[PDB]
């Protein structure tokens, strides 16, 4: 249940996005979904923004900036949209229709 303001810090299918500014073990990091920068360390100068639902990880430049992706992919079945191919093609695997 979240759907952002337009223009609020919010992932591409308008639910707001947690701040991660603290790294849990195990933190393999991400290539943001956006500028493809690697974040491999959580720190105060770069820090993640992530809708969990979605599995989007944005960087704090594109997050704050409202940075969006050029193109989008979405799935036929729910009509939800991912950053990647890849992403759209393990959501798909599971997706019948919407939850
Ligand atoms: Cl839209
Ligand atoms: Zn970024
Ligand atoms: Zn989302
Ligand atoms: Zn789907």
């Amino acid at each position: 249940g979240s759907s952002a303001a337009p223009g609020a810090i919010q992932c591409m299918n308008r639910h707001k996005m947690e701040r991660h500014g603290k790294m849990p073990a195990g933190y393999k990091g991400f290539d943001c979904n956006v500028c493809d920068q690697p974040m491999l360390k959580i720190t105060e100068k770069a820090y993640m923004y992530r809708c969990e639902k979605c599995d989007y990880d944005v960087c704090n430049q594109c997050a704050e900036s409202r940075k969006f992706k050029e193109v989008h992919f979405l799935c036929a079945k729910c009509g939800k949209k991912f950053p990647s191919q890849t992403k759209l093609q393990y959501h798909s695997r599971g997706c019948r229709g919407p939850s």
